[PDB]
């Protein structure tokens, strides 16, 4: 079964396949579309077809599907799952899996250097102090002084549940949200509740707008501990504009590394629910979103008000002028710095490009569009006019509820 | 099987009820979504009659009267006897007024109930026709202070004697490809053009020449008819700074009135069913304007404002997509003709979205469509999570006649 879909600026069309070798639920049905929700221990039995499933694309990828070294491997796989009930993966296939993950990852417009990723195997990780090592480790690398590099770091697999590593943080690099007595907050507001287990656990909250937060890490199903990742490994750009001197007053910042910590790494029914993962930012994450949604920092306003708009009425656009000149100003800042980041016009031509390779080389792309179109100019963007089809590749990287709400607490 | 929805920007939650009174496909499985594609007999009949006369009966709160019985069995008698049936008038202007609350596409929706329907199934020949859309424009016109109208042509029979308006719009731009090889005017409309030129329109051959009428009935050969031009209402656009912007000669028409679309009411197809409403003004600057296969202006503007054109880092096409809507606005307002910009109209539409979940346990929405092609995410439609579904009666696609009629 073909199916096609068609971009409307250039008609070309495109053939997909690959999604014949989806899996995984999406949670729409013939009925309902679920396009737009943000979010819709295994067995023996259950775990053997799920490995031999990825031992067969992994095999087939390095040419050798059918070989005794294929073969050995089922076989070696199948009696470890047999003895122990689980497996552990080989080197190279932790790798393969990851990149795996990331070239799979619907949401993600980044796509095309999904083949150039550092994998961290952390999976001889025993203790939140050794996490933290692994992870200024991983966050020192990635960094590289401005000249940002992909990587991820791989702590050790669920075993029987009670035992997870978890990153706490949502990513490895944000700021700290204080909500305030009069109902105002300080900093981050998405961070927050986050921040307050953090205080609670006794971190020592500066109270500032931009405190880089502690890494609040948990191996082996313990309780969770706190660190302060040194200053030093954290890399900030302050914003200015290139036209706009009192841009600078408004004395805003941001950090330059993106890593998102709170997902779930699947590979070969295998569970990894510690692997950190950075790359860099497209500059509406920041200009966009961070700075502009009325539950972030929301900065619209100040901005607005210093420009001096007409603020009386929606219909002069005041808002979508501030917004162009935040975003120009979190760009020219980054690059000015030497700290990697792509505008979305760039981004996205990229991934168009990446999408149509992906076609004709693996038979598809899967690419969910609600994500993949930027949050500014939506349809000056190639991405916009492009048709998508979204489905479910394994390896992926999953959500998982938040841990403070599933911890079983030892004291 | 009950389904919350939840805004990320005010974690206000909404519970949908109405997804499960849902009849049509959607073109997504459990195994992939299809979310963006543009395009995903007397037994067959009656349950369809009976289903909206139930919804109908229901409305005006006399659900199992007698008068509710008595039109089903009419409905039925005749569907036996005729192998179709015929809406009163109550039903007709009901069925309209929920097609286009069914709309998921339409951002427009707060308006649903306020729409002029225009019986025009009396109509019998393509000049009719004409003189009817006539009509509905100056009605929807109202020197500038519009007001949402469907005009409704006689259903479909056998399928060989349908009525179609061939534009795509009743008031669109005519699109011609040229020797140097560039396209003049609208290069959206370049096919119907060239099916007018070809039945044998007069082109004036310029950048925004109003299309004639395409007008077909009874499923005869469709015939030519020039809309009045003092009916159709057109903006000059200048922005309110930069003087210099006059001098690109854009100008855009007031009336949006979509004309080939299908509408179906309790399974009779009204396959000529024109109905306007007004315009967001990112409609015509982003999309008409900046689309690279529409308009695509982006370019000329940028080099007027003198832009960084050297990077797509320097923001240019962002910071002229701006102006250029700001315009848009400025101009439609200036000459008091009806306009809504994208922040206003999510609003409403985030309001009705409550209205329609507080009073008929949901609203089938399209997040593709209802968010504005700019600045996205400082809507708060953007925020909203949407549930689609296919409800009845509907506004649907179908094809374009050019490829249907046998001449
Ligand atoms: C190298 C440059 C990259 C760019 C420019 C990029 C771009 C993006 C953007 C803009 C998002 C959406 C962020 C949001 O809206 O919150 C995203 C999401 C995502 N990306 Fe990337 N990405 C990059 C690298 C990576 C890497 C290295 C991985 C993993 C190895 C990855 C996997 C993912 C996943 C799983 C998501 C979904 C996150 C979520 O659903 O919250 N990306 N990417
Ligand atoms: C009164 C003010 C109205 C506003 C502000 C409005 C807004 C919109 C917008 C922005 C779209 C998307 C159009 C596009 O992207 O091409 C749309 C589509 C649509 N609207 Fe409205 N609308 C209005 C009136 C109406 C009326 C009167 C009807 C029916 C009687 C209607 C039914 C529809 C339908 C069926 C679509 C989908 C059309 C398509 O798929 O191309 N709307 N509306
Ligand atoms: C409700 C809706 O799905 C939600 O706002 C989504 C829309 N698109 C997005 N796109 C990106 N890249 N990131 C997001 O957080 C979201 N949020
Ligand atoms: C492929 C994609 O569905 C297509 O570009 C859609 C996206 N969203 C849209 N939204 C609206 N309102 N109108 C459109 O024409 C489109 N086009
Ligand atoms: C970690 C791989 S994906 C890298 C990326 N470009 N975005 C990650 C999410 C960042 C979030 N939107 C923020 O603005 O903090
Ligand atoms: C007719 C009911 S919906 C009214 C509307 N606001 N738009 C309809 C489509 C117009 C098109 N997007 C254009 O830019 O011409
Ligand atoms: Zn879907």
């Amino acid at each position: 079964r073909f199916l096609k879909v068609k971009n409307w600026e250039t008609d070309v069309v495109l053939t997909d396949t690959l999604h014949l070798k989806s899996t995984l639920e999406t949670g729409c049905t013939e009925h309902i579309c679920m396009g737009s929700i943000m979010l819709p221990v295994r067995t023996k039995d259950q775990l053997f077809p799920l490995a031999k499933e990825f031992l067969d694309q992994y095999y087939s990828s390095i040419k050798r599907f059918g070989s005794k070294a294929h073969m050995d491997r089922l076989e070696e796989v199948n009696k470890e799952i047999e003895s122990t009930s689980t497996y552990q993966l080989k080197d190279t296939e932790l790798i393969y899996g990851a990149k795996h993950a990331w070239r799979n990852a619907s949401r993600c417009v980044g796509r095309i250097q999904w083949s150039k990723l550092q994998v961290f195997d952390a999976r001889d990780c025993t203790t939140a102090h050794g996490m933290f090592n692994y992870i200024c480790n991983h966050v020192k690398y990635a960094t590289n002084k401005g000249n940002l590099r992909s990587a991820i770091t791989i702590f050790p697999q669920r075993t029987d549940g009670k035992h997870d590593f978890r990153v706490w943080n949502s990513q490895l690099i944000r700021y700290a949200g204080y909500k305030q007595p009069d109902g105002s907050t300080l900093g981050d507001p998405a961070n927050v509740q986050f921040t307050e287990i953090c205080i609670q656990q006794g971190w020592k909250a500066p109270r500032g707008r931009f405190d880089v937060l502690p890494l609040l890490l948990q191996a082996n199903g313990n309780d969770p501990e706190l660190f302060q990742i040194p200053p030093e490994l954290v890399l900030e750009v302050p914003i200015r504009h290139p036209k706009f001197d009192w841009f600078k007053d408004l004395g805003l910042k941001w950090y330059g590394l993106p890593a998102v910590s709170n997902m779930l790494l699947e590979i070969g029914g295998l569970e990894f629910s510690a692997c950190p993962f950075s790359g860099w930012y497209m500059g509406t994450e920041i200009g966009v979103r961070d700075y502009c949604d009325n539950s972030r920092y929301n900065i619209l306003e100040e901005v607005a008000k210093k420009m001096d708009l007409d603020m009386r009425k929606t219909s002069s656009l005041w808002k979508d002028q501030a917004l162009v000149e935040i975003n120009i100003a979190v760009l020219y800042s980054f690059q000015s710095d030497k700290v990697t980041i792509v505008d979305h016009h760039s981004a996205t031509e990229s991934f168009i490009k990446h999408m149509e390779n992906e076609y004709r080389c693996r038979g598809g792309c899967p690419a969910d569009w609600v994500w993949i179109v930027p949050p500014m100019s939506g349809s000056i963007t190639p991405v916009f006019h492009q048709e998508m089809l979204n489905y479910r590749l394994t390896p992926s990287f999953e959500y998982q509820p938040d841990p403070w709400n599933t911890h079983v607490w030892k004291g």
